[PDB]
């Protein structure tokens, strides 16, 4: 079946070219680093220094080499993705792009000083989808924190090892209404939802109780690279030694909490408040990001891999809760507008989710006043009033 | 070779398997060539310890360097604690000389950005190439290391800190200088901008000062290898 | 309680700025105890910084010279007070008490005081 | 400069006067220059240790000079009374490394012909010059020195030295070859053939080993100086 897509591909003559091979791949949306075709593009490679013709694949050698690929590549070739003609989708990309580069906004971050170095021009966005497709513009290889963007990924690690109803013991499901420092909580004495200040606290307070921070940090950093497919996830160390010298918010949330007695038995506030210091302080690309809100996008299969992450309920819990309170204040004015699940961060960082389609970043350090990047709202007005 | 004993304390470093193995060249010109394990990134304990004396000599001068430290082997191991006639930590490559220059580093500045301009710094002479940072071994080394904090207390109690000087947040500090990782081949271009005369190899900028890296080079080859530093330069004979 | 209980209801105080001193400035024993966590002589699931810190307060204690005198007269007797006659310690403790300060109760001048004086 | 305090123990040699001064300059080609009062005798007492070093080297193999004496810095004076890990003496240059390679060197055969071997030896590297003996210098420090003799009782209790070899006859050679006294002129012929690859500069003729030189010299730069070794390589950087 391989032979008459290759004889379409080809315009009559039985040797092809690897040029001609990587020509229109691009086309496809496909990128050469995946780990999926890792077996074809070894191949291309180990022929490549040997094929005694120069820069030649031919049919035959084609049709016997690939013996794991074939329904990938038939599906690619044939047009079979969730996202035909991605000319024109990457022409619309750019044209929203060119649209939301004319917004200034300001007020890049006034607290965590090391923040504050980044330029308020910088602006990238990376684009995702569910069966492989990718496409990056812009500042999308520059590192940058992941500032309350992990929230719902942790939110599903712990729903995932813990079951729903252990973790929502301690936490509720519904829209505080208020800023994410606000320090405050329900009428049974709880952090009201997962995504602020509150709720991230406790969540990371539950996530293998009995192990010290050593590990722990092992186990999410884990489950985070083999979300992302095994990119670039690093940490940011200069902004973990800030917000800890300076966030005295999140001291005051989490000793509130503990005089609340809200917090699991046996468990010490400091330490724990410090290892959610780590995990928001965990630095990512705008590429190694887009791999992220694709595993979530499908049902916790990772696009690149096409592994298991996540349990299909924590995927449906974690997209629930960040449709309903992923925007902090701006959460209705969000869904009454774009109407899509997304988490926002004080970096400047947005995890734009579309369900079992594609998955986005968006990165602008400049913030509203609310506390979400305009740049970023901007360009999510626009992509889902043009498409 | 099969050798054995990876590392007993601080448990992050032990799950490493014992048979990798991974060397990387790179020449003063630029030419480079790495085989192996050259890829996976590594930390960075007591590598560095050469490199942030150089630049503590490089921004306060050797003089005012050496008044707390000294230029002579201990001959004995790194853990254990004493210092000379003087009351003075023996040499920078030992953990008391250590602590000592990281006491040196920006003392009127707080830990973000003191971290942020060695790491900048350390990204020039690396030529922009991948330096991370391993939190899950500074989670370890922090709730595991105990000796460090009595040499650290030890050093504070002898008096031989700069004034102004908070010895827990400079050892927080040691740990996190000594908790930075990076591959064998990001490494390559380490000991080769110092391999030149304190320029890089790749993109030819100026980092460091050549009394500096003269300096350093002496110092990693009088007490660069422990107690193992006399018969490497009796059969090697190199920095 | 139990070492008022040992005293007889005297003046037992607490010199809190004699204890805010020497955990600032006290090095040395901070030394010493990280080298003992080190060392692993300790008993199982035991802080160190809270075993230190109480043992600071427990060096921050003051009394008087008279309160003084009921202490070590108790355990001159057979464990119990002199003033109100009550058990407070078993002759055990007290005998092995009495031989580790004969022993080495006086640092290096133990030797000449056992010497001269022969007394704990 | 002025400097001060001679000698204290020794008390032969502390009738030297203290503004005696005097360099020589020897090179490998064979041109030399002296300045000032080079023609004065003086005892070589702590500088034969190489020489002697590179004898037993040169008759007996590395390997089985090794076997004995490690090859590390101690960190402490000469006159420490310690050894290493192993029960060994760290290095030659220190005392007890000096005792032992003395007992190495013509083991099976009494004083008189040791002597003579080594005094050989020494007059075919200096090129028939002045090497004589200060009997003055060694009936002294032999009524006097007692931390020799307790280095050598301590090193017979730890049973370091070879099978069948006497303590107290192997510590008089020693002192007798501490005793040999040169001037600044003909130890500069010394130095030299060192310098160049064991081939005396002013015979041309051969007298030891490039391996014995290229040990001795890698020892001499490492822990030559005692506790200033390191301070020396960091600014001469020359053995
Ligand atoms: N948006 C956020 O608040 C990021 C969480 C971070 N820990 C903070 O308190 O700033």
């Amino acid at each position: 079946l391989e032979d008459l897509l290759f004889y379409t591909i080809a315009e009559g003559q039985e040797k092809i070219p690897v040029h001609k091979f990587i020509t229109a791949l691009k086309s496809t949306g496909l990128r050469t680093s995946d780990p999926r075709l890792k077996e074809c593009m070894d191949m291309l490679r180990l022929t490549l220094q040997t094929t005694s013709d120069g820069v030649m694949l031919d049919k035959d050698l084609f049709k016997k080499c690939v013996q794991s690929n074939i329904v990938l590549l038939t599906q690619a070739f044939r047009r079979k993705f969730v996202i035909p003609d991605f000319m024109s989708f990457t022409s619309h990309i750019d044209e929203l792009y060119e649209s939301a580069k004319k917004q200034s906004g300001g007020k890049v971050a006034d607290y965590i000083p090391q923040l504050a170095k980044f330029s308020p021009d910088l602006w990238g966005v990376s684009v995702c989808t569910v069966d492989g497709q990718r496409h990056s513009t812009g500042d999308t290889k520059v590192p940058f924190c992941l500032q309350s963007c992990v929230k719902p990924l942790k939110y599903a690690i712990a729903v995932n090892d813990l079951g729903t109803e252990y973790v929502h013991r301690y936490v509720g499901k519904e829209p505080s209404g208020l800023r994410f420092n606000k320090l405050f909580l329900n009428e049974d004495d709880k952090p009201h939802n997962p995504m602020v200040n509150a709720g991230a606290i406790v969540v990371t307070s539950l996530i293998k109780q009995g192990v010290n921070n050593a590990e722990k940090f092992d186990y999410v950093m884990q489950f985070l690279n083999k979300m992302a497919g095994n990119e670039y996830v690093g940490f940011s160390n200069a902004t973990f030694q800030s917000e800890r010298e300076s966030g005295d918010r999140n001291f005051a949330i989490g000793y509130y909490l503990k005089e609340k007695k809200c917090f699991p038995e046996g468990t010490d506030m400091v330490g724990i408040l410090d290892f959610y210091f780590q995990l928001c302080s965990i630095e990512v690309t705008c590429e190694s990001a887009s791999v992220m809100a694709a595993t979530l996008a499908n049902g916790g299969f990772c696009p690149i891999t096409g592994e298991r992450v996540l349990s299909p309920e924590a995927v449906r819990n974690t997209l629930s809760l960040m449709h309903s309170c992923g925007m902090w204040d701006f959460s209705g004015q969000f869904a009454f507008h774009v109407g899509l699940p997304a988490k926002s961060g004080v970096a400047g960082g947005i995890l734009l989710v579309v369900p079992n389609v594609m998955g986005m970043m968006c990165w602008s350090p400049p913030l509203d006043k609310m506390g979400n990047s305009v740049k970023g709202i901007h360009f999510c007005h626009d992509l889902v009033s043009l498409c």
